[PDB]
């Protein structure tokens, strides 16, 4: 049928890294795009189109309750299972990934209207800062 | 203060690839992670959290009419400037990319509930299955 409207979604992709070498696409980027998935919206009316495509790097989505502790599975970072607790100290959100890696948590506030945010693993820190949309 | 909603854009991010490196994430990861701006959508209910967090890897919009040609810049993939022309081929969205490459362009159509992308450059050929929803 020639009606393409809708949003459709990739389940499968053949040799996209063949096609993407043809493209003389770097190293590092071909390993990804194969991995990722792709979202195509397109609206159709008449002779025109209009094709939204849209792959997504990371899609994190965690639920939790202060206090309670819950078992998390880091799928988009390292795919490991932590048994997190998220507790207050101050106004700060401190949560405590209780695992193999050793000092894994991170730590999140605001102050004015900025998320900070300071993931920590092992020896490292990792700090972020959010403008709030 | 403990109220943490509402979506959140990334504004800086220092040292994502050592605390990307302590979980073992490989090398082509963190190449892309550390230069992509992250967004945090937090919904919370008291100490109900429900942090989500999204990153996009690929996004593009393209405005075609059958039977027109139009200068087509892939912003995705490929960085090059193509004359794009897309016409119907019964029920096959067909397309030519005139430009540097030899034998570029794609076809798509749809069966059922399904969306098949034909990616074509040189002697390379990816095929891509959407589905509808």
């Amino acid at each position: 049928t020639r009606d393409q409207n809708g949003t459709w979604e990739m389940e499968s992709n053949e040799n996209f890294e063949g096609y993407m070498k043809a493209l003389d696409i770097d190293f590092c980027t071909r390993k990804i795009a194969v991995r990722l998935t792709q979202t195509k919206v397109i609206d159709q009316d008449g002779d025109n189109f209009k094709d939204k495509t849209t792959s997504t790097f990371r899609n994190y989505d965690v639920d939790f309750t202060v206090g309670v502790e819950f078992d998390e599975y880091t799928k988009s970072l390292d795919n490991r299972h932590v048994k997190a607790l998220v507790t207050w100290e101050g106004d700060v959100l401190v949560c405590v990934q209780k695992g193999e890696k050793e000092n894994r948590g991170w730590k999140k506030w605001i102050e004015g209207d900025k998320l900070y945010l300071e993931l920590t693993c092992g020896d490292q820190v990792c700090r972020q800062v959010f403008k709030k949309k």
